[PDB]
């Protein structure tokens, strides 16, 4: 238990119990370095809070293995080639949850958060489907042993296997918006539908609105192009002060997503407000931490 304490207290989150069964599983499997126990065979490595596990940490862990699109819901747990940073990350509505699931994002491809099942040993087993329904004889024999191992593993835990379990198509009905992730924005909505509102803008003109303040010629023609955003700035101004908190939260996580410096600033004006405002206070805290340093290369906070 004081080992848990060290993990949850350096990320002030709670994990859940399949994080610590899969570790033990990652120990069967190789008890000298069981962080690296599918880097063979999966190309997988056990990172962020497993760092922990590991004693690897022997500082701030809000951006250890935050990728470019991580979004402060997304904690990095596995990661994979460099080429496509292809990783996986526990996703949470709230920092004072249980995550909702395991997504994954390739960060040097886009932002888009993929759903992979709701627990880490389905996202490691959809991981391995995928890779045994493409590959060498060799490589499948040990896949296969693997798989088998995962699999008995998460049946005597209780644990679904699925890419989209019941549980999370429940979590789709509550989903106000999807953002420019695609993984969805969970915030309270009340009787009267307080809580939430849309942007004016369906999320393809968005986008065009933010790739002609990228593509502008000139300061003037910049801020020019911004005058959109701005408009929509007002009218999450008047959605906070109504409590329609959904609205910001939504146009400052596309304006992330897009992935341009030029929004870094109208992102922290949003961001921190929204999650303040629904006292998902350590959000605020992780994406004014990001924005002040996005970085695209070097992320390992103990390297």
């Amino acid at each position: 238990s004081d080992l848990r304490k060290e993990v949850e207290n350096h990320y002030k989150l709670s994990l859940p119990e399949d994080f610590y069964h899969f570790w033990k599983f990652c120990e069967e499997l190789d008890p000298e370095k069981p962080s690296d126990s599918l880097s063979a065979s999966l190309g997988l490595q056990l990172v962020g809070p497993y760092d922990i596990l590991a004693g690897k940490h022997k500082l701030n862990f809000n951006l250890h293995w935050r990728f470019y699109y991580d979004p402060p819901e997304f904690q990095t747990i596995i990661i994979g080639d460099n080429k496509t940073q292809y990783h996986m990350g526990y996703f949470r509505d709230s920092p004072d949850e249980f995550p909702v699931y395991v997504g994954i994002n390739e960060a040097k491809k886009n932002c888009i958060i993929v759903p992979n099942g709701d627990n880490v040993f389905a996202a490691v087993k959809l991981f391995l489907t995928k890779k045994l329904r493409e590959i060498d004889k060799k490589k499948i024999n040990l896949l296969k042993n693997i798989d088998e191992k995962l699999t008995e593993a998460a049946r005597e835990l209780g644990y679904s296997l699925e890419q989209r379990t019941v549980k999370m198509k429940q979590r789709d009905k509550k989903v106000v918006t999807k953002t420019f992730h695609g993984a969805g924005l969970v915030v309270p909505v009340d009787k009267n539908d307080v809580g939430y509102r849309e942007l004016p803008e369906t999320d393809a003109d968005l986008k065009r609105i933010c790739k002609t303040i990228v593509e502008a010629a000139s300061d003037e023609e910049r801020l020019k192009a911004f005058a959109p955003i701005q408009e929509m700035m007002t009218f999450v101004q008047f959605a906070n002060d109504e409590c329609d908190y959904g609205m910001g939260l939504e146009l400052g996580m596309d304006l992330f997503c897009y992935g341009s410096h030029y929004f870094h600033k109208v992102a922290g004006q949003l961001l921190p407000l929204a999650y303040n405002l629904l006292k998902r206070n350590l959000f605020a805290e992780i994406i004014e931490e990001h924005l002040a340093n996005r970085s695209q290369e070097n992320i390992d906070q103990l390297a």
